């Protein structure tokens, strides 16, 4: 049987990696419109943070590993359209333009997205640059080390921009975040931690600029100032990380999409058409926090997306489990995660939620090493099953929230995690740990 799969970036590999498992007879054809074979976007940040040093080692596959284990790797190619009656997709080498159309028995897509980018005058100036893949890693780091960049603006103040912003930081520049939202990270946590989050960037010298909507750009040839409504900002380099567009345009009439691009998928990844699969940043993934369907472009998402694709290839098998999109970063000192349900996250879903946060030192009282750690347990009004939470300190206390994402996926509540089984020693946490402390705060303000 043979089995096209386009996309060398997570969805992708994963879903050649488990066709080798539970199908190494079958012919793969893996594709990929660019040079590099699996380029970790999500390793950008170490390698322009110089913690990395060689831009080629930021990968997870190599093109010809695969093919000692019988895969046929055709890089520098492109998947022009699908088919999907006909059951061919018609290919076209960019090195040679030569045209060609191949014949699959199943497809697995994976497109993913591209950076979303401001059409606003002078959006064609000089050094107004984008985050993701390689060729921009390479670009942002040569300006890490220009001797002209003096100030950085970077439009977006998500994972991505903050990520920026604390690359070209501490690379000895001048960065203002500017966007509309009004709290950075405002995705992924609250408030009493975007707020910390807020004054440890600003110690690092960073403008948070937030409330602000980018008017133009201005300069002359290449960018010189970052205009918004509220103020004018100087940039030798602009790094715009505002959103992601799904790379579906050219699916627009052959598979169905959502009225965001994101292709239309089942529980089984299959698309409207026979034969074709849809996996990673352009689809939706099964939320368990709220029990929907949610678009969360995360690495983890869509490698066991790949992984379920390839598992209902010939018949519809295995439901898709499900994701509370659990995340983890760290800023400058301070290292947070969250999991599930948050405000922005709420009010975007319209889901009620009530919640508490219990920030103390996470070691006695007596233990010389004791530091403030922040935690917010967000539950369910009615059933106070966990639907969320965020963790921070300047201790890595990140593990502690895959718990959490097993507990909403469990539907336990805050009385099951108030008297969890966590394990105690005074060197490592309290007798009733973070988890615990918090679900018995929820537990009492639910009296
Ligand atoms: C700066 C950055 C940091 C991130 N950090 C993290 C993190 O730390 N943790 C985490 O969970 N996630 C992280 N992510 C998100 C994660 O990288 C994405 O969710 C992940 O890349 C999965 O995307 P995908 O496999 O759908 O495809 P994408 O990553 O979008 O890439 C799709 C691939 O398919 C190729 N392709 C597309 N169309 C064609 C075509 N027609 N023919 C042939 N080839 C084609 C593209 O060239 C590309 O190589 C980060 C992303 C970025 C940009």
């Amino acid at each position: 049987m043979k089995v096209i799969v386009l996309g060398s970036s997570h969805g992708g590999y994963e879903a050649v990696e488990e066709l080798l498992n539970l199908h190494p007879d079958a012919e793969i054809q893996w594709y990929e419109k660019g040079d590099f074979i699996s380029f970790l976007s999500c390793g950008m940040q170490l390698y322009l943070e110089g913690k990395v040093k060689d831009v080629n080692s930021v990968r997870y596959m190599t093109g010809e590993k695969m093919e000692s284990r019988g895969v046929n790797v055709f890089s520098n190619t492109e998947i022009t359209a699908i088919q999907p009656k006909e059951h061919q997709v018609t290919v076209k080498d960019l090195v040679s333009g030569e045209e060609r159309v191949e014949n699959y028995d199943k497809l697995i897509i994976s497109p993913g997205a591209v950076p979303f980018e401001l059409d606003i005058p002078g959006k064609d100036l000089d050094n107004i640059y984008l985050m993701r893949g390689r060729q921009w890693a390479i670009k942002l780091k040569q300006k890490t080390v220009d001797p002209e960049v003096n100030n950085v603006v970077v439009i977006g103040s998500g994972y991505i921009g903050i990520e920026a912003a604390e690359a070209f930081a501490k690379a000895g520049k001048k960065v203002t975040v500017i966007d509309i939202l009004d709290r950075p990270l405002g995705v992924y946590l609250d408030k009493e931690f975007t707020d910390v989050l807020t004054e440890e960037m600003e110690a690092n010298n960073i403008t948070i600029a937030t409330g602000e909507t980018v008017e133009r750009y201005e300069g002359d040839g290449r960018v010189q100032k970052v205009v918004t409504d509220k103020n004018a900002y100087d940039a030798d380099l602009v790094v715009v990380a505002v959103g992601v567009r799904p790379n579906t345009a050219w699916l627009k009439g052959t598979l169905e999409l959502h009225p965001n691009g994101l292709i239309k998928t089942d529980e089984y990844m299959r698309t409207s058409e026979p034969d074709v699969f849809a996996v990673g940043d352009a689809t939706l993934i099964k939320y368990n926090p709220a029990d929907t369907e949610v678009n969360i472009a995360l690495a983890t998402n869509a490698r066991k997306q790949g992984r379920f694709a390839v598992k209902n290839l010939e018949e519809p098998v295995k439901p898709f489990p499900g994701v509370q999109g659990s995340s983890g970063l760290a800023v400058f000192d301070y290292k947070f995660a969250s999991t599930g349900i948050n405000e922005v996250m709420a009010q975007k879903l319209g889901k009620e939620t009530k919640a508490v946060t219990v920030v103390e030192d996470y070691l006695m009282d007596f233990n010389p090493d004791k530091q403030k750690a922040w935690f917010k347990l967000v539950y369910d009004p009615e059933t106070t099953q966990i639907l969320g939470a965020q963790l921070m300190s300047k201790a890595d206390l990140t593990a502690n929230i895959n718990a959490i994402s097993l507990a909403i996926q469990a539907k336990m509540t805050i009385e099951d995690l108030a008297y969890a089984d966590f394990f105690f020693q005074p060197a490592f946490d309290k007798p009733w740990n973070i988890i615990n402390t918090a679900a018995l705060e929820a537990v009492k303000q639910e009296r």
